[PDB]
C-alpha cells in the first residue's frame, strides 16, 4: 500500500530506509489488532475495534533501561512511568501504547510478562510500565474488557525490526484523527551534525484534531476534499452535512543525548504537530516521549554514554530538532494515508482520507 | 488504642475533631486489607500482606470534580491521573493507594465499578482513575495477585466518614517506614487565616525513610530505642546487630483555593517530612496530591468556588501551609504508632515502634 | 505601510477591530527606538539598533496584577518575574521585551519608574519587574550601554491604546527573523464561545528561525523569493551565494481565566509557531506569557473573578486556543511584513521580506 | 569567632576540612558589604545595609560552563540565568546573590566585568548572567541605589578559596532570619559513595522563617531564648512583648552528576529547611541550585564528564543526598550564630542568635 509519499505528499528532509522508527537500529514493534463484532453497541460485548502497540527500546530481550525525557502538549490522559522519567532520566522495559479503556490491564501484564522472562533477582525493575493512552470511544466498546493479557503478551512476544504495519493496528484500531480514520503512523529522518549522522524515529498513536484545521504539507485540504465525512447508521455525523443521509508521540534516536537533553527533543514534536493545523483540544491528551538507544543503562550498572553532545552546539542540536518535528509531521499524514475507513460500534463509520484526492489535490499544488 | 498524642508525643498546633483527614467534611476513606498466608514466598502464592486505601474526595456518590494540584519530592513510583491534574487543575473519582503490584488491578477494577454506579452519560469522566503506590516487597509477594477486584470494590463500597483507621490496614498493609512498620497514617489542624478557620487533613501511605535519621518531635529516636529492629527467621536483619540473634502524601482542605493554590499546598509536605529526618531516598517514590472540598466542578457544568484567597495574603496562605507541614509531620507519627510488629513473607518480621519506650522517651525530653 | 493581509496572505479566524493586543480592553503599549550611529562596531560606541517595548495590561496607573501564566518553548534566554508567575499565578506592573544587553539596566529603571508612580506604602509590589530579552548582536552594539533610562521612562509614560507600531521598534529595533528582519508584530482574535465573545490579543517580538523553514499561509517560501539575503559591507552573509557580492510571545485576553488555565494558554503558541515552519533553534530563547485583563488582583485585596470557566468545557477553551494559534501564527507574519530593511553595526544588512515577491507568490497560490 | 558547632550545637555526618562551599575545589566566593547611615530612611539616602556575594564555580578567570540544575520551594522572588539551567543544563559565568534592590544593577556590572575579562569571541556565553536576591526592607534602603558597579566589580575580582566569611557580609549584610539577624551562612559534607568519597557544599543568604518555629538540632528553641526579639527605637517590634521597651541555596558538589541529576540534589535542600522548621511563607522567595564542578562545558567544546552515575545506584545517590540535606541544615544554623547584633534604616535593630543562651540550651539539652 501507497504511503504519503506514495499519493505525491512532499515533505523536508532526509527519510531513512525503513522511514519508520525501527531505523533507529535495536527497536523493536509489535501490534495486536482487535477487530469483532458489529452493530449496536453493549458493555461488555463489543463490537470492539482495538488493541496495544508495544515498543521495544533495545528489542524484548533487554534488561536495561534507555536515557529518556518527556513533554506535554495537553495532558488531559494517561501515561505510566512518566514520573520514574521525569526523576532519573530513564524507563525500564516497553512502551506501550493502547485504548483509553485498556490502562490496567495492559500495566499488570506487562508485569505477569515480567515474571516469565525476567530474572527474578530483576523483577524491581519491571514494577513501574509504562502504558499510555488514547480513546476509542466512537468505535470500540471502550469499558467492554475487549482486550486480553493474551492480547498483551501477543504483542510483547511478536515484536520485531524492520518495516513498521502502520494504519488500523495495535493501539491505532479504532482511532479518529482529524475526522478522518485514526491510527498508527511512523517515520524518519537521518540528519547530519558534522562528520556524523544520526537517525531520529517517530511512532505515533493519533486520535487528535479536525478536518477543518488539517494541513498536508502546509495545504488547507479538509474544504478540499469532497464527502468522507463521517456517518453513523447511515446519516452523515459531522461537517456541514451532519444530520442528512488525544495523541501519543514516540521518538527514538541513536543519538548519546543526556536526559535533559531528550526533553528538549520531546519538546519539539509540538511544532510538527502545529505544521498539520491543529491547535490541541481541551480534551486531547497529546504527549511526547523521547529516548536513546545509544546512551543506555545497564540494569544496576554503569550508564554508558558512548558520545557526548553540548546543548549549545547549534549544529548537532538543530539538525535532531528538525529532524524531530520533520518525522512528526510525516508520522502524523503517513497515519492517516495508512488507515482505511472502518465502521465500528453502534455502526460508527469513519472514513480514510480519499486517496485518490489526495493525489489529486498534492499533484495540483506541486505541479 | 493510642494515637502518637497518647503516648505523649508533643506537636504543634490544634488538630480538628478527629485528628484525621475525615476533619474535612465530606472526605470518606475505606480499606481492604489482604492478610494470609505465612513463611516461604513463592510469586503468585503467597504470603500475601496488601490491600488498597480509597479516598473520596466529596463522598462515594459524586460525580464531579475536586480542584487539586501536586508536587513531587522524589518520582520513582506511580500516581495516575496526575497528568490530568497537572493539566487542567482537577481530577474525578476517587483516589486509590495501593501496593506497587496491584496498580493495573486497582485501574481497570475502578472503571469496572464506575459502569455500575455512574450515568452512562457520566462515564467519559471516569476514564483517568487516580491510582498510587508504595512497595510491600519485603512483607508481601508483590506480583503474585493477592487483590482482587472484590477487594477494590468493598473498599470503594466500604468508605465512610469519621475515625480513620490507621497503621497495618489498605495501602499500608506490608509496608515499612524508618525501619519500622509502616503503614497508614493521619492528623489535620483547624487553621486561622484571620476571622475565618479553615481545616487541613493530612493522609500519609509511609514506607520511606531509615531509623538512623528519624525524628519524633526533634528527637533523633532510633539510637534512643534498644532492639526493634526487622529480622528474618529470628536473625536481625538490619542496623549495628545485623547477623546476631516511598512516600504518599494525600492532602485535603476545605479551603477554597485554586488549583495553581493547592499546588503550593502539596509542595509544603516536603518540610514536614523534613521535620522527621528522612532525605529522601533515590528509589523512594515520594509524592503529595492536595485537594479542595469548597472549590468544586460540577461534572460538565460551571466551577464553584465559593470564595477567593489572594496568594500574596500572607495571614491566610500561611496559616493553610503551616497547617499541611505540622499535619503531615504528625500523620508520620501517628502512622509509625499505629502499625503494629508484624511477619510476613519470606518470614521477615517487622517492629511497630515501641510504645513503652517512645512514651519513655518522650516524658524524658518534655517532663 | 501594507500588514500581511493587505498583501494577499489570507489567515483563518475574525480578527479584533486594531488586529492587535490593544483589542484587549485597556491594555497599552509603548516603543522606544534606538538608532544611532553608522558603520564599524566599537563596544560602547555603537553603532545602536536597540530599543524597549512596553506592554501595561491594565494601563500604566494601575497598581494591580493579572492573573498569568507561561509555557516555555526553549528557555535559553531571560525572562523575569516567571518564578513569581509560577509560584502565584500573577505579576505586578509592565513587560518590558528588549535586547538582552539591557536586561539589568531596564530591570532597575522600572524600579525607579515606580517609585516616582507608585505609593510609597506599595512600592513591596513593585520588586520584581517583568523584562525579556532577545538578541540583537548583528545590527546593534550589544553590550555598549545604548539604551538610557530615559529611554525607558519614555516607553513607559508613552504607552498607551489604539494602533500598534510593528516592525523595526522598540525592543525589535535590531531584530532579525527567518533570515529576513525581525522586529514587533502583534494580532488579534475574537474567539466565540456561545454566546459569550472573548478576544486573544498577542504581540511578538521575533528574532528566530530560517528562511529556509519559513512558511507563510502554508507556502514553503524561501526558495520562492529571488534575493534579500543579508549582506556584510557589501558582501552576501547567507545563503546559496554567501562569500560573494529568540522569540517573546505576549498573550492578553479578556477571558476570566485562572493561572493553570492561562498556562494552557501560553502552551498553545508553539502550535501557532510551528505553522510558520521554524523548529526551536538550541539557543533560541523562545517563551510565551499569557495574561487576563478580567480575572485582576487588587494590590492587597480580593481577587476579581468576574465568571469562571470549566477546563473541560471544550467550546469555551477550544475557542481560547485556536485563538492564540492563530493570532501567534498571524504576529509573526504581520512583523516580518511591517519590518524594513536595515542597515546597522558593522555595516550589517538585513532585507525586510520583500512585499513585491511575496504578494505575486500568494495572488499564485492564493487566486 | 565561634561557628555553631563551637557553641555545642551537634550535627550529623563529616564537614569537610573548611565546613564551607570552598571545600569543593575551585570554587571561589567574594563578598562586597555595603554599610553606611543611621537613623530615618530617606530613598535615596540611606542608610545602607546591603552587598552583593559572588560565587565563581571554576573561579574567576574561568569561561567554561558547569553542569547545573535547580528546585523551587516557594517561587516569589527573582533569580535570574535559570531558564537556561532549565534548558540546557548548565550556566556561564558567576552567580550572584545580593538584596531584591540591586538586581538590574548586578545583572548588567556582570556583563561590563566580562567585557573587560573575556575575549571578544566568548561575549556571547556571558549574556545571560546568574543573580538571585533576598529583600532587606527592614534594616536597607532598597530603591536607593547604594550598590554601585564598582562594589560588584570588588566582589567579583576579589573572591578567593579557602575560608568564606559568614554573617552579615554580601548580600546577607541586612537579612533577617527566623526574626534573628540574617546572613550568610556555609557548611560542607564528605560523603563515603562506596570507594569514592565525594565533597558537597551549601551556601545560602537566609531572609526566611519565624523564631517560633525555628529548630536548632531539633530543639524548638524560640521560646527558650529570653529577650533578644527585634526593636524599633527601643521599642519591641515582634513577639509577645511587641510594644514594650526568602532564601537562596547554593550547592556544589564534585560528583559528576548530569544536569537532571543535579535537580534532584538541589530538590534535597527542602528536607534540610524542614529540619529547622520553617514551612515556606507565602512571600518568602525560597529556591535552591545545585552545580558539579567535575562535569564541566568547555565554551564551545565537548563536555567533559569523567565517570558517569546511576541514578537507580541508592548507595552514591543516597550519600550525596544526605550530604545536601545535613549541609543545608548546618548552614542555616552557621548563619545564625555567625551573624551579629545590627542597627539599620529607621533604627529597626535585629539580634544576633544569643551565643550564651544557644550554649547553655545544648548543653542542656545534649549532655
Ligand atoms: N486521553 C483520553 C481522553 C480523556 C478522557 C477523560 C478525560 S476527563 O477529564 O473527563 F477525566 C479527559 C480526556
Ligand atoms: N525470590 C524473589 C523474587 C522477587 C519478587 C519480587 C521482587 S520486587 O522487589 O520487585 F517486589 C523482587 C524479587
Ligand atoms: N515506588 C515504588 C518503588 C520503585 C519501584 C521500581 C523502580 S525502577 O527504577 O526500578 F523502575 C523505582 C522505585
Ligand atoms: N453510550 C453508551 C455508554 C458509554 C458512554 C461513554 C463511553 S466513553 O468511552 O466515552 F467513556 C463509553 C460507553
Ligand atoms: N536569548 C538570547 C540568546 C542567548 C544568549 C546567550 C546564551 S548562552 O547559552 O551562551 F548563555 C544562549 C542564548
Ligand atoms: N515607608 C517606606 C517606603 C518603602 C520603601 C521600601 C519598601 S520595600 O519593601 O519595597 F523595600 C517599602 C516601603
Ligand atoms: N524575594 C523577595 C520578596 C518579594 C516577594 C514577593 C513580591 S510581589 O511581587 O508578590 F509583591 C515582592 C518581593
Ligand atoms: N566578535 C566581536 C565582539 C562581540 C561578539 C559577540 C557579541 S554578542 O552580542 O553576541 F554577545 C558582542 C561583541
Amino acid at each position: 500500500g501507497p504511503r504519503a509519499r506514495d499519493l505525491g505528499v512532499p515533505f523536508e528532509g532526509t527519510p531513512g530506509a525503513l522511514n519508520a522508527i525501527t531505523d533507529v537500529a535495536g527497536v523493536e514493534v509489535g501490534h495486536t489488532t482487535v477487530i469483532s463484532g458489529d452493530g449496536a453497541m453493549v458493555i461488555g460485548k463489543g463490537p470492539y475495534r482495538t488493541g496495544v502497540t508495544i515498543i521495544h527500546p533495545l528489542g524484548k530481550t533487554s534488561l536495561d533501561g534507555v536515557a529518556a525525557g518527556r513533554a506535554v502538549i495537553n495532558g488531559t490522559g494517561e501515561w505510566t512511568g512518566m514520573h520514574l522519567v521525569d526523576e532519573v532520566g530513564q524507563f525500564l522495559g516497553p512502551i506501550a501504547l493502547t485504548g483509553t479503556g485498556n490502562v490496567g490491564l495492559v500495566h499488570q501484564s506487562m508485569m505477569d510478562w515480567s515474571v516469565g522472562k525476567v530474572p527474578e533477582e530483576a523483577l524491581f525493575s519491571r514494577l513501574l510500565p509504562v502504558v499510555a493512552e488514547t480513546l476509542d470511544n466512537r468505535l470500540n466498546d471502550v469499558f467492554g474488557h475487549g482486550l486480553t493479557r493474551d492480547h498483551v503478551f501477543a504483542a510483547l512476544d511478536g515484536a520485531k525490526g524492520g518495516p513498521v504495519a502502520e494504519g488500523n493496528v495495535g493501539g491505532g484500531t479504532g482511532m479518529i484523527a482529524y475526522t478522518f480514520k485514526g491510527g498508527i503512523g511512523t517515520s524518519s529522518r537521518v540528519v547530519s551534525a558534522g562528520d556524523t549522522r544520526y537517525t531520529v524515529g517517530v511512532l505515533v498513536q493519533a486520535n487528535h484534531g479536525d478536518r477543518n484545521d488539517l494541513r498536508i504539507a502546509g495545504v488547507q485540504i479538509g474544504k478540499e476534499i469532497k464527502g468522507a465525512w463521517p456517518e453513523v447508521n447511515g446519516i452523515v455525523a459531522a461537517g456541514p452535512d451532519a444530520g442528512k443521509p488525544s495523541l501519543l508521540i514516540v521518538i527514538a534516536t541513536d543519538a548519546p543525548l543526556m536526559p535533559h537533553q531528550l526533553e528538549r527533543m520531546a519538546r519539539r514534536a509540538a511544532l510538527g504537530v502545529g505544521r498539520n493545523g491543529s491547535t490541541a483540544g481541551a480534551l486531547s491528551g497529546e504527549f511526547a516521549l523521547a529516548f536513546s538507544t545509544s546512551h543506555v543503562i545497564p540494569l544496576g550498572g554503569k550508564p554508558r554514554l558512548p558520545a557526548i553532545i553540548n546543548d549549545t552546539d547549534s549544529e548537532t542540536m538543530n539538525a535532531l530538532f528538525r529532524g524531530v518535528v520533520q518525522a512528526t509531521e510525516e508520522a502524523l499524514v503517513n497515519q492517516l494515508v495508512a488507515s482505511e475507513t472502518m465502521t465500528g460500534a453502534n455502526n460508527a463509520k469513519v472514513y480514510g482520507i480519499p486517496h485518490d484526492q489526495l493525489a489529486r489535490i498534492m499533484k495540483a499544488r506541486f505541479p
